[PDB]
DNA sequence: AGGGATGGTGC
DNA sequence: TGCACCATCCCT
């Protein structure tokens, strides 16, 4: 059963062929400045295992790594690329990434290691990473003999699986999506994570101090109003105080005890002064624990930068996700939380933060795919889409649209952009399900194209078994045929929503690639720092702002050509908060 | 030490 | 609780 391979003590020319499966193993989940525990190379000349201290110190090996003409096939090349960036080594020539290939073929499979991908093609001569490294506290790098065989088997699997994976992608008409979009994007994300974002820790620490003070104040007030002290953070104890001791009404139940979510508390506020204080306590606590303390934990003391990791092969819609820290969910809606963004600053003196965001890309994509005459005309006129929606569903003139009418029309659009359930809408409008469905009915009368699209896409999902995005990303929806109403309804919502969310993801991804090509052609020092679904955040010398103001929006707006224009707004300032 | 339940940020 | 990540509480 054992797999043959050479445990090399030195690097040989045979190991530097122009085509090979390459494994540069980084076991630590966060690969930033992390160790490379071993190297495996599989090519036409055989299978080899190399100790990192040796390989990475060899001029020839390093040169082979950085030679774009020497093609490598890998699994999660970004992990290797970044780990190597921290060591000052450039990785080039990656022509195939099995992780991204598996992700495109079926995001739902949840492929996170070579074994999971190989299993898709009935290849099982390789162990799951968790089985070799263990999990959690018991996690550890095994002895060399065990380590080396694992890495060689992973390289071997990649070597064998490249062809079948590429062939299926071609059949799915997704080979260009891999080769021209995701793989090039992987290199861009690597540069972004490696660059990182500078943090004003002093500012964060001072905010933390002020929060602790307000938190202590509110906390005492809460005990005062409750007549005793308790753990405000335990839904259990909190429930006893609110619903038992204070006799507040139970408007919502939970599969445990009482519900204490913000939306529930807001409704209870009129009954007792303790409620508003609990709401306020949570607001501050969220900022303190999750953002202030959470951010300070991951900032690198030597550079005062945070280096997020963009998971490129996770979401079911084609979006990226961000972790340790998650820089895609920094507060902005409420002013108090928004202030957190003042802590994110340019990495160089006299540089500024520049942010560009698509204006309603999801609804513009919807107008395009549904070919709805009314919605397309609205965007061609660059109308306020919520006011316009209110005018149509309520049958009134623009001057007749009240603030509440626009708010509810906006809730309807928010529901369509995110594919929320009918139940989620009724509450967002704080009305009855019967009345909610009635709003949707009026919307379809005003946007019959959107109606037809929703009906047609659900039918297509059932027929083909999946739905696709503009650039051919796909999502299988097996629940679309379920006889369970709730399970089927969810699948139907995804059939409608994935082409919208997924196409928006495809577009901004291509925009990033197009943008980097333009920045290079122009020799601008500006560079991408973050992507937050429908917006790109960069930093650059103050002297490049005027040029970026014209270049970034244009590139983002021209990434793709739709039946309606794409519109991008932009701002810049001394901190992220200022890049309004 | 893990991890499910609940709650809250973002798009 | 649409797509995500992660905080604290608290049972096992
Ligand atoms: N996608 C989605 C699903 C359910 C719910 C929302 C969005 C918002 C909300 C508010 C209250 C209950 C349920 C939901």
């Amino acid at each position: 059963a054992a797999m043959a391979f050479t445990l090399a003590d030195r690097v040989t020319e045979e190991m530097l062929a122009d085509k090979a499966a390459l494994v540069v193993e980084v076991v630590e989940e966060n690969y930033h400045d992390a160790p490379i525990v071993g190297i495996a190379v599989v090519n036409e000349h055989g299978r080899f295992f190399l100790r990192p201290e040796t390989a990475l110190a060899d001029p020839q090996f390093v040169a082979w790594l950085g030679d774009e003409t020497k093609k490598k096939s890998m699994f999660d090349s970004k992990r290797a690329a970044v780990a190597l960036k921290w060591k000052g080594i450039e990785l080039c020539g990656v022509s195939f990434d099995l992780l991204l290939a598996a992700y495109l073929l079926d995001p739902a499979q949840g492929v996170d290691d070579v074994a999971a991908a190989a299993k898709m093609k009935q290849y099982e001569a390789v162990r799951p990473d968790e089985a070799v490294y263990g999990k959690g506290a018991k996690r550890a790098v095994p002895d060399e003999p065990v380590l080396a065989e694992h890495l060689v088997r992973k390289a071997a699997a990649i070597w064998e699986l490249e062809r079948p994976f590429l062939d299926e992608l071609r059949r799915n008409e997704q080979d260009r999506l891999l080769v021209e979009l995701e793989q090039p994007l992987s290199s861009i994300l690597a540069e972004m994570e490696f660059a990182g974002v500078k943090v004003d820790t002093k500012r964060l620490e001072q905010m933390g101090k002020e929060l602790a003070e307000q938190l202590g104040t509110v906390e005492q007030r809460i005990y005062e109003l409750a007549g005793q002290e308790f753990n405000i953070n335990s839904p259990k104890q909190l429930g006893v105080i609110l619903f038992e001791k204070l006799q507040l009404p139970v408007l919502k139940k939970t599969k445990t005890g009482y519900s204490t979510s913000a939306d529930v508390l807001e409704k209870l506020a009129p009954y007792h002064e303790i409620v508003e204080n609990i709401l306020h306590y949570r607001q501050l606590g969220k900022l303190q624990s999750t953002y202030i303390e959470g951010l300070l934990k991951v900032v690198r003391p030597d550079t005062k930068k945070v280096h997020t990791i963009f998971n490129q092969a996770l979401t079911q819609t084609g979006r990226l996700s961000s972790t340790e820290p998650n820089l895609q969910n920094i507060p902005i809606r409420l002013e108090e939380g928004r202030k957190i963004r003042q802590a994110f600053v340019p990495s160089e003196s006299d540089w500024l933060i520049f942010a560009a965001d698509y204006s309603q890309i999801e609804l513009r994509v919807l107008a395009h795919i549904a070919e709805d005459d009314n919605l397309m005309e609205a965007f061609r006129r660059d109308l306020d889409i919520h006011t316009k929606t209110a005018m149509d569903i309520f049958q009134v003139s623009e001057d007749e649209v009240t603030p509440n009418m626009r708010r509810q029309a906006k809730a309807v659009n928010f529901g369509i952009v995110y594919g929320i359930s009918d139940y989620g809408l009724a509450q967002n409008l704080n009305i009855s399900r019967k009345e909610a469905a009635e709003f949707i009915e009026r919307y379809f009368e005003s946007f019959p194209g959107v109606k037809r699209y929703m009906e047609n896409i659900v039918q297509e999902a059932k027929q083909k078994g999946y739905v696709t995005t503009l650039l051919h990303r796909r999502r299988y929806l097996p629940d679309i045929t379920s006889r369970n109403f709730n399970v089927r309804s969810f699948a139907e919502r995804m059939a409608m929503n994935t082409p919208i969310q997924g196409s928006a993801a495809d577009i901004i991804k291509k925009a990033m690639i197009d943008l980097n090509a333009r920045l290079k052609e122009e020799r601008l020092q500006a560079h991408l720092l973050l992507q937050v679904h429908d917006e790109l955040i960069l930093e650059a010398p103050k002297e490049e702002m005027e040029r970026l103001c014209r270049l970034v929006p244009e590139v983002m707006e021209q990434a793709v050509t739709l039946r309606v224009p794409l519109k991008v707004d932009y701002h810049y300032g001394s901190t992220w908060y200022d890049a309004k």
